């Protein structure tokens, strides 16, 4: 992952959106390091993750469409962000 990644600029669909807004001020645009930040609060705040991060209990879930993942696997976790937002 280079680092350029998180400068990258995004607009949430609405089931990301309502994710993020459970965490941090909602706005149209952010960046994808405040997505992964926001993300990482998210996990940690409901205490999701303890490397696995267990959400078949929760909407972050239905989101990434899966009912685990690993917190190691950083390619595959922004192929499952990537699906719920658009990058502008
Ligand atoms: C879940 C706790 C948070 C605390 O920073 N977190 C991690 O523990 C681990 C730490 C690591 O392995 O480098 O992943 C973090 C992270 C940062 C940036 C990008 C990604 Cl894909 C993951 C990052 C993370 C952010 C969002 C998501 Cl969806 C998953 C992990």
């Amino acid at each position: 992952i280079p680092a350029s990644e998180q400068e990258t600029l995004v607009r949430p669909k609405p089931l990301l959106l309502k994710l993020l807004k459970s965490v941090g001020a909602q706005k149209d645009t952010y960046t994808m390091k405040e997505v992964l930040f926001y993300l990482g609060q998210y996990i940690m705040t409901k205490r999701l993750y303890d490397h696995i991060v267990y959400c078949s209990n929760d909407l972050l879930g239905d989101l990434f469409g899966v009912p685990s993942f690993s917190v190691k696997e950083h390619r595959k976790i922004y192929t499952m962000i990537y699906r719920n937002l658009v990058v502008v």
